[PDB]
C-alpha cells in the first residue's frame, strides 16, 4: 500500500482554512497576522510534501491512483488536493498574488473537471451503492465549489465567485437529504465513521464562502447557516463518543475544515457586531479543537502510528 | 397505557398558535384581543393539565415514557412538550414579560437537548428504519427550531431567533425529500395517517417565524414560503378523504399548527397590504378548521372517546 | 398506438421558450424581433396541431390517455400540455393581450389542477415506485409552477407569480435528492435517457422566472442558480455519449426547455451588465443546441423516423 492516503491531504487544508481566519483578524490583533503566517507557512509545506508524495505515487502507484479514482467512494478524497491547492493559493496571495491567482485557477479547473468528469459519471449508475453514500462525498460536490467561489472572490471575480458558492450550496442542500437519511438508516462503519465530521463543514463553509464574496456582510443567510451549523455541531459533539469509539486517529482531521470554517464565519461576524459572544466562543472553540488535532498528529508521529 | 398520549399535546400547540394569530389582529378588530385572549387562556389551561399529566406518567409510568422516548418514530412527540411550553410564554408575554420569558428559555433549552440527544442518536443507525420516515419528525428538528425562533424573536433576541428559523428551516428542506419519497413508496398505515397534517406544519411555521423576527416585513422568502405552502394545503386537500379513510380522530390535531401558522402569516401578510385577498381567505379557512377541530374534539369528549 | 406521445410536447414547449428569449432581445438587434416573431409562430402552429391530436386522442383513444394518467411515471408528461398552453399564451401577449391572458389563466388552473388531483394523489402509495423516480417528475411538480410563475409576472400580478415560483422552486429542491440518488443507484433504461435532459431545466427555469418575476434584476439568487445550472450543464455534457448510446431521437427535446431557459437568463443577465461574457456563451450555446434539435426533428421527420 501506499504510505500517504489521499484522505490525510485534510491537515494542510485545515491548517491553510484556520491560517486565513486567522489572517482576518489582522487588525484587531497584533499577533493575529503572525499566527496566520506560521498557520499557513506550516500548511503551504504540509501540501507540498503530500504533492510530492502523491507525484510519486502516480509516477509509482498508479494502480492504487487507478483504484480510487474509479472507486465510487474513494474517488471523493481526491477532490482534497484541488482544495488545499485552492487554500496554498489563498495564503500565498498575502505574498504573491501571482502565483496566488496560477494555483487559484489551477485548482478550480482541476476540481470543476474532476467533478465534471467523475460526480457526472456515478448518474450512470451501476457503481454507486446505498451503502457508497459517506460524508466524503460533500468534498468533490460541495467543498471544492466552495473553496473555489471563496479564492475567486479573493481574487476580485465576485460574480464567478458567486456562481461557484451557488453550485457548492445547491449541491449540498441536494445531497445532504439522502445522506442523513443512509446514516439514519444503515449505520457507518467505524472506519469511516472520522469523516462524520465532513457533515459539520459544508453549513460552516457555505457561510465562510458567501462572506468572502459580500465583502463580509451579515445577511440573513449567514445568520441562518450558522443556525444549521451550530445544529450540525451540537449533534456531532453528541456523537463524538460514538464516532471514536475505536480511538483517536488521524481521520478526526476532516473535523478540521468545519472548525476552520467556523472560525473564518466568527471573525467575519465579530467584526459585524453581531453575536459577538457567539462568534468569540466559536472561534476559541475551534481554534481549540485543532489544536487538539495537531497534538493528536504529533503525538501519532512520535508513536509511528502516523503513516500505513 | 396511559389516557394521554404524547400526541394530544397538539391542542394546546394549535390553540396557542391561533391565539398569537389573533393577538397580531389586536388593532384592526377590538374583539380581536378578547379573541387571542380567550384563545391564549383556553391553550394554556389545557397545557397545564396536559403537563400534569404527563408529570404523573413520568412518576408512575416512567417505562412508557422511556419506550416512546427509544422509538424511532415516536420519539418526536415527545418535542411537543417544549413548543407547547415555548408557546404558552408567548401568550404570557401580554401579562407577565417574565414569566414568558422564563417560559420561552425553558422551553428552547429542553427542545434543543432534546434533539441534540435523540435527532442525532439516529445517525448510528441500526433503531432508525425506512418505515420510521414519519411527517412526525418534524417535530424535534423542524417545529421546534421555528417556535424557538419566533420566541427568541418575540423577546428581543432577533440573532439568536434567526440562528433558530435557520436551523428549523435547513432541517426541514433537508427531511423533507426522503419522507416524500417516503410516502411516494410506502404509503402510510391509517393509524399514522392523521400525522400527515404535520407536513402542512412546516411550509407555513416557517414563514410565520421568518415574519416574526424581521418585524413582519413581506420579503420574496415569505411570497415563496407561501406558495409551498399552498401548494402544500392543495395537496392535502385533495388528500383528506384518504386521511379520514377510517374516520375521524383526534389526531387530527396535527393539522392544527399548519392552519394556526397559516392564520398568522395571513394576518402578517394583511398587515402589509401584500395578497390581501388571499390573506383573508386564508385566515377564515384557518378558523374555521381549527373550528371544526375544537368541535370534533368536544364532541369526542362528551362521547367518551377521546382519552386512551 | 397512438401516432404523437405526449412527450413530443417538449417541441413547441422548447419553440416558444426560445422566442421568448429572442423577444427578450427587442431592444438590442433589429431581427431579434423578427426571430422572436417567427419561434413564437412555428411554435403556436406546432402547439395547435398537438393540440388537436390530443384531443383526438381522447375522443378516439381515450384508454390511452387514462393509462397514462393513472401511470406514477407517464402521467407527468401531461402537464406538458398546460406548460405549453402558458408559454404560448405569453407569445401572443405580443399580439392580443386578452387571448394570452386567457391562455395563461387556463394553463396555470390546469396544471395546478393536474399536480393537486395527481402528484399528491402518489402520496398514498402503492402505484410509485422506487424505479419510478424519473427526471420527467419535475414538469407536474416544477415546471409547470416555474411556468406559471413567469406568465402571471407577464400579465402582471407579481404576487402570485412570487407564490407559484416560490412553489415551483421548494418543490424541485424537495425532489432533486431523491432523484439524483436514484440516478447514481439505479441506471436510467436507454429510453428513459433521453429524458435526463429534463435534470438541466429547473436550475434555469427557475432563475428565468426570477428575473421575469422581478423585472429582470440580477440578484445573488439569479447568480446562484446559474451556479447550480451551469454545474449540471458540465455533468450532462459528460453524460451526453452515454444518453445517447442507443442513438439520437426525439426524446432530446427534453432538453429544449433547459437551453432555452439558459438562452432567456443569459438575456436577463447580459441586460444587467452581470457576467455578460458567460451570458453571450449561453446565449449562443442554447440557441445553437435548438436549432440542433429543430434540424434533427426534420431529417427524423423527412426519414418517417418521427410518427410512432
Amino acid at each position: 500500500p501506499f504510505p500517504l492516503p489521499t484522505g490525510y491531504f485534510g491537515i494542510p487544508l485545515g491548517l491553510a482554512a484556520l491560517s486565513l481566519a486567522w489572517f482576518h483578524l489582522e487588525n484587531l490583533f497584533p499577533a493575529a497576522r503572525m499566527v496566520s503566517d506560521v498557520l499557513g507557512i506550516v500548511a503551504s509545506a504540509v501540501w507540498i510534501l503530500f504533492i510530492l508524495m502523491y507525484a510519486y505515487k502516480l509516477r509509482y502507484y498508479f494502480e492504487e491512483v487507478r483504484a480510487e479514482y474509479h472507486s465510487p467512494v474513494r474517488f471523493s478524497f481526491i477532490a482534497l488536493i484541488p482544495i488545499t491547492t485552492m487554500l496554498v493559493g489563498d495564503i500565498l496571495y498575502r505574498w504573491n498574488p501571482l502565483i496566488a491567482e496560477v494555483l487559484i485557477w489551477i485548482g478550480t479547473i482541476g476540481q470543476l473537471l474532476f467533478s465534471t468528469l467523475r460526480v457526472s459519471e456515478l448518474w450512470q449508475g451501476g457503481v454507486f451503492e446505498q451503502k457508497s453514500t459517506h460524508p466524503s462525498f460533500y468534498l468533490p460536490a460541495v467543498a471544492a465549489n466552495f473553496t473555489s467561489a471563496s479564492s475567486l472572490a479573493l481574487l476580485g471575480y465576485h460574480d464567478l465567485g458567486y456562481l461557484f458558492f451557488g453550485a457548492g450550496m445547491i449541491a449540498w442542500i441536494i445531497f445532504e437529504p439522502v445522506l442523513l437519511q443512509h446514516l439514519r438508516i444503515s449505520s457507518l462503519e467505524p472506519q469511516f465513521r472520522a469523516t462524520m465530521g465532513i457533515v459539520l463543514a459544508p453549513a460552516f463553509v457555505c457561510v465562510s464562502a458567501y462572506l468572502s464574496i459580500n465583502h463580509g456582510e451579515v445577511d440573513t443567510l449567514a445568520k441562518i447557516l450558522w443556525g444549521y451549523g451550530f445544529l450540525q455541531l451540537f449533534f456531532l459533539l453528541r456523537l463524538f463518543p460514538w464516532i471514536v469509539e475505536k480511538g483517536l486517529n488521524i481521520g478526526l482531521w476532516a473535523f478540521s475544515f468545519g472548525l476552520a470554517s467556523m472560525a473564518n464565519s466568527a471573525t467575519a461576524f465579530y467584526h459585524g457586531n453581531v453575536l459577538q459572544g457567539v462568534s468569540i466562543f466559536a472561534f476559541v472553540f475551534s481554534n481549540v479543537m485543532i489544536g487538539l488535532l495537531v497534538l493528536m498528529t504529533i503525538y501519532k508521529l512520535t508513536k509511528g502510528q502516523f503513516f500505513l
